[PDB]
């Protein structure tokens, strides 16, 4: 049967992308944040693409497709981030971009150490459960449908639709080459934990980005045009509550 599932997710797969961080100059909080938000300015214009090519994601209604590349944009950042940063230096340091490589110092100087420590730690699980290429792939696809208003998409059918088709992408992935249900059934809780425990870092990074964006002028960190808009519209949905992540577990 079909690769074309995977050889559609591995041809759009997005890139490389490099932020413009010149690193010879001192890591400071300003300087650190404000490359951060160049970098977060240059992904989106990629993952919008990549998200408006994936298999039926048009045939959603067109103001529901920004929306929820828009409210899962910060998740689909931080699963991205920590697969490259496996894949590149072994989870030891926060792959962000090629000339954005977070050490410890950087960590602690973006005062957002904590967070960045589970980043590591999410990261550090694509080698811990052997992550393939092709369930990272499809996990990623499926945390473009995982956020959003309580009260409903505009066509909230089309987008439940997808979202069950992509499940059932990861559970044949997951079915291949595999033999028994219960060898599959022990994976998909696996995998469906690790997508979870993507939604609370996340949130964290919402909290302080919007907080960032408010502080900004006093604290010298500038803010693209799109992250700006994407920030002060979007995002407090999401920390409102009116916009929340689809958890698979309690
Ligand atoms: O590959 C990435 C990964 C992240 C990850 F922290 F969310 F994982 C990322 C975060 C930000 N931002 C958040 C922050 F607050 F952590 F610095 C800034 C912003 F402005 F885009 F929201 C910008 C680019 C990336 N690019």
């Amino acid at each position: 049967c079909q690769p074309i599932f995977l050889n559609v997710l591995e041809a759009i797969e997005p890139g490389v992308v490099c932020a413009g961080h010149d690193n010879n100059q001192p890591d400071s909080f300003a300087a650190l944040l404000s490359s951060l938000n160049e970098l977060g300015e240059r992904q989106l214009v990629h993952v919008v693409k990549w998200a408006k090519a994936l298999p039926g994601f048009r045939n959603l209604h067109v103001d529901d497709q920004m929306a929820v590349i828009q409210y899962s944009w910060m998740g689909l950042m931080v699963f991205a981030m920590g697969w490259r940063s496996f894949t590149n230096v072994n989870s030891r340091m926060l792959y962000f971009a090629p000339d954005l490589v977070f050490n410890e110092y950087r960590m602690h100087k973006s005062r957002m150490y904590s967070q960045c420590v589970r980043m590591r730690h999410l990261s550090q699980e694509f080698g811990w459960l052997q992550i393939t290429p092709q369930e990272f792939l499809c996990m990623k696809a499926l945390l473009l449908f995982s956020i959003i208003p309580v009260d409903g998409l505009k066509n909230q059918k089309f987008f439940d639709e997808l979202r069950m088709n992509y499940i059932k992408e990861l559970d044949r992935i997951i079915a291949c080459k595999r033999k028994n249900p219960t060898s599959c059934s022990r994976r998909f809780y696996q995998l469906t934990k690790l997508l979870d425990s993507v939604q609370p870092i996340a949130r964290e990074l919402h909290q302080f980005t919007f907080d960032l964006l408010i502080k900004s002028h006093m604290v010298s960190v500038d803010f693209p045009e799109m992250m700006a808009e994407i920030i002060s519209v979007q995002v407090p949905k999401i920390l409102s509550g009116k916009v929340k992540p689809i958890y698979f577990h309690t």
